[PDB]
């Protein structure tokens, strides 16, 4: 819900099918993806932090639920 | 700190590639790929707020967990 679907490496490993005519200019698409890649790289740390906090959030909530059940023995 | 990016979700949405009569990239495949990237940029816009939200709730959850571990083995 909150973390990125794609990573920098998904973007810079991506290639597209080629068409004989009326496709998009390759130099223009590649230059645009150059900047997109740079943005994903810049976001990597913050996205790693949101994933780590999310998984730890889930683990804390689960242990809290388990222990609250234990004290209600 | 907040992260300054080259592009926004709006920039990617508004990007119009030239259609070339030479060998080029398949339009529908490029467009579908950019659709996924748009969604990620939406997530980037909100991500720092979500890190703050997760960090604060996690600190609260950790304090409640420590208290429960004084009460249950």
């Amino acid at each position: 819900d909150v973390s990125l679907k794609l990573s920098a490496k998904d973007i810079y490993e991506k290639d597209f099918e080629k068409t004989m005519a009326r496709g998009y200019r390759r130099e223009e698409v590649d230059a645009f993806l150059d900047d997109i890649i740079a943005d994903y790289q810049k976001m990597a740390d913050m996205n790693n932090e949101v994933v780590k906090l999310s998984e730890e959030n889930h683990k804390l909530k689960k242990e809290l639920e388990e222990l609250r059940l234990r004290v209600a023995t």
